[PDB]
């Protein structure tokens, strides 16, 4: 009992707590410091390692919430608050927690570690559907997630600067791997068997730390949930982030005068101003108007990211990894009500001919006339081209193909047919407990309540036949954490999943009814995207 | 009887023909001259009214067919044969035919004027599957079918010439249609109710007789099967026409030597040529390796057309008047037998990856190489891209959308939304007897021996189904013909034809089954054809 409720890592003694599932408790360590505080001279610079303390540290509650901006577009609403920070807000932010089963594995148990997504500007470890505790006391595996800086203390860069180098909130995810590596083996994890799993900006994180060298030694398997390193939103230029940062720094009175616009004298003016300052202006940089884009993420600096994140899946050996990725049935109706004109979450959002080409140009900015041109012949119903619901479910998938759905099949196509054991998936099942209206179908991000087996909470009004669906998906995402193959090491009877290769191109789909198999990740869409409208930006 | 074999028309007097049908003896009357033969001088000029005889013309028997390239592809071949020349070859070749019901109809009908096709470079009114005795007998109408010059003969033009001004093959079908005008009221025939009829490049023949001021007067509805005037192979320029003129010129030893080069001593060089030299020559003159392109075609002389058939359909008023259009199922596979790499009749044509991509440049001349990808982007299967009898009929479709189906959908298209009243169709029926291999489907041009009745010819092998179909078919053209209407103006049992709208795009398909409606004549590939392949032309 609580013998086990106290643990000695590297940097001290942590007192931990236990949790109650309706099949058994599970042993948590939520808050434990893996880095120094990143305050004061410290923002924008990479993590620096813990250093060790004396006493027990408390790990008991989740700590504070790095500084992010808030959602307040629909305030009061469970679909986008659901999202919002539930701990207070503090650049003291870099803790990491353990979940662990009770009694505690006297062998080796494969880890997993979350990381959560949220545009690279937003998104905590310590939010209800990311709570660990169903998944490791169903599965009997190791789940850890860590908090890493987003927004401008994550990913403002001013490139060759070693005051602001940019990538520093994957230099956060990075210290918390090798943390991983060198303390779970005290909660019964096997350092040798990593499970990397993301979804959003945590799977592009995922992706990015497949394609740099540092970060590989670290992990052994990659879980990838809407999202992939070489997504339009997921990087940026060094040329592009310079503009952005220096613009922020304009925002906020940096440089004061004044004075001569040097990096090193910016980022010394950039960290004397309050946390919340440099916030409220953060939407302020953006180039256009537009949906799925966000003003700080992952630079191309060199270093974390020798070349583009495109180049470097073009040339790289992918053998002895295996990869699970997969979409949603759904995966842009979230962010038109964001942004794209007619669309509101409280009616039908029957757009019309004229809101349906604006929405194109909002959809997929940064392209020329022409470029839109194709976009709409491809995706318009030349027997309905006025239709409300037809144009309204076109949109939806000229934002899902162009950022989430294209970006992911042309990583899982290259992985596979260069080393990699790849698994494909679409989820498809619609939560009873969705908030959002019924026309977005199943939207981005809604099928991590089902991998964490957050249905198995009794105060969750959930149906019988989704708590069953729930421990089904979680044996899939833990089978494929132990053995590198979703499908169960030896009975027959359930039907199997088929890796995902590039000439067939299967996958399954996932929903209450049992696995079928299918081929072609929008293959008709997705090469407009990746093979055409490439060529059609080239020349003029 | 014989009283009526005997017919005075206002050039003279005419003996005619008794056929017989399996259903009762028609009164036909073929090789009747409507202009003075366009020999010696009169070569490449428009035709003259026919001067009136004495005694009696032997109308007996079709006359000569006009000066024109032989196919020899598949020598002793049927599918070639049955279009190659049945009558000698001569210049002397403006006749006409007419069919009339026995007994003489005694209160005026509609008349029909059938207008062949053959590229403009060949085809003959005299051919089998034209026969007009199985059409006339069973529908009691009145069947006109003429011969008009073809290749050279007809459209080599030098534009700003008097003595080659081009498009003198479409004034030999406008003096033919005065002359139905003049003298068809002698065998019967309505002059206020004639209705043309073409295919292939009749049919665009009928479409620029739309678009013409001066033949409008001569007719009062229109069928276009499986053509029309705006087809990118129906039209050339003054500039190119010049080229092929002179570059035919140049083959054949004109000018001499020697001596300049301007129009007159051109054409009067082109006139002391045999007309066989003309012809050896005519193929040598076309730009590029390609199907379904002809040399001498008709030009935009601002003349016969003041504009391009595209801008003349744009700007035209067609109220009052009834327009039948449609396809066959396969309208690209006939043609890629004649030059597109990997065809051949006497195989499967099982065509790889290569010889596709090598395809598309020929059944797509003139075009970039970035226009090139876009077609290849929209008509491969990305599930199945070296599929080779996916790609067979994918090449299939590019010939057929590029030059006949989308062509026609435009023109039907525009022609509903201004005024007129249009009916659509499909054919969708293979030929028992059709001597093409399997894999070309329904072919380019096998609906016209069931427009006309040939399978009612008992000493022909086919279907008691098909007779059937025959006959259905031919009251289909004839109620068209009488009321503007193909529906039976008062039987409702049998399944009803909607009129072709721009909006409902609601077409027929003709096949042994009853009328299935359906919409849309491939509206998703023939968007890009129309919309954005123009725009993707004009930007470089
Ligand atoms: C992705 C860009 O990280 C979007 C994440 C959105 N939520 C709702 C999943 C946080
Ligand atoms: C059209 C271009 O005239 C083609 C006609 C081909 N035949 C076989 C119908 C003559």
């Amino acid at each position: 009992e609580d013998a086990e409720l106290l643990v000695t890592v590297r940097g001290g003694r942590l007192r931990g707590i236990r949790l109650k599932t309706p099949g058994g408790p599970v042993s948590a360590f939520l808050g434990i410091p893996f880095a120094e505080p990143p305050m004061g001279p410290r923002r924008f610079l990479p993590p620096e390692p813990k250093q060790p303390w004396s006493g027990v540290v408390d790990a008991t509650t989740f700590q504070s919430v790095c500084y992010q901006y808030v959602d307040t577009l629909y305030p009061g609403f469970e679909g986008t608050e659901m999202w919002n920070p539930n701990r207070e807000l503090s650049e003291d932010c870099l803790y990491l927690n353990v979940w662990t089963p009770y009694p505690r594995p006297t062998s080796p148990t494969p880890v997993l570690v979350w990381i959560y997504g949220g545009g690279f500007y937003s998104g905590a470890s310590s939010l209800d559907v990311y709570d660990g505790r169903f998944l490791v006391q169903a599965e009997r595996t190791v789940l850890v997630s860590m908090n890493y800086r987003v927004g401008a203390f994550g990913f403002l860069a001013l490139p060759g600067s070693r005051e602001a180098p940019g990538n520093v909130g994957l230099l956060d995810q990075r210290l918390a791997l090798q943390w991983v590596q060198e303390n779970v083996a005290a909660f019964g994890g096997d350092p040798t068997s990593v499970t990397l799993f993301g979804e959003s900006a945590g799977a592009a994180s995922v992706g990015m730390h497949l394609l740099s060298p540092p970060s590989r030694g670290l992990f052994h398997r990659a879980v990838l949930q809407s999202g992939a390193p070489n997504g339009p939103w997921a990087t940026v230029g060094m040329g592009e982030a310079r503009r952005r940062a220096t613009q922020l720094a304009h925002l906020v009175g940096c440089p004061p005068g004044g004075t001569g616009g040097n990096d090193t004298e910016l980022v010394a003016c950039l960290r004397t101003r309050p946390a919340q300052v440099l916030v409220n202006h953060e939407w302020h940089v953006l180039p256009q108007e537009s949906v799925f884009r966000f003003s700080f993420v992952p630079v191309v600096d060199g270093d974390f990211l020798s070349d583009t994140p495109e180049a470097l899946i073009n040339a790289g050996d992918f053998h002895g990894l295996q990869v699970l990725v997969g979409v949603v049935k759904d995966e842009g109706s979230y962010f038109l009500v964001y942004g794209a004109p007619g669309f509101s979450k409280d009616n039908e959002s029957l757009i019309s001919r004229a809101e349906f080409l604006a929405g194109v140009r909002v959809g997929v900015p940064q392209v020329s006339d022409l470029a839109a041109e194709a976009v709409v012949l491809h995706y318009t119903d030349w027997l309905h081209p006025e239709d409300p619901a037809r144009l309204r479910e076109a949109l939806s998938d000229v934002v899902g193909d162009h950022n989430v759905v294209c970006p992911v099949a042309q990583l899982a196509g290259r992985l596979a047919a260069q080393g990699a054991r790849v698994y494909a998936y679409v989820f498809e099942h619609r939560a009873s407990t969705l908030s959002w209206p019924l026309w977005m179908g199943v939207p981005h991000g809604y099928e991590i309540e089902f991998i964490f087996g957050i249905p198995l909470d009794p105060s969750r009004n959930y149906t019988a036949e989704e708590k069953i669906f729930a421990q089904r998906l979680m044996r899939y995402w833990a089978n494929f954490a132990r053995t590198g193959d979703p499908n169960e090491p030896r009975d027959p009877k359930a039907p199997q999943w088929p890796p995902y290769t590039a000439g067939a191109q299967q996958y399954v789909s996932l929903d209450l009814r049992p696995l079928e198999v299918r081929r072609g990740l929008r293959a008709q869409a997705c090469a407009f995207w990746n093979r055409f409208l490439p060529k059609l930006l080239s020349a003029t």
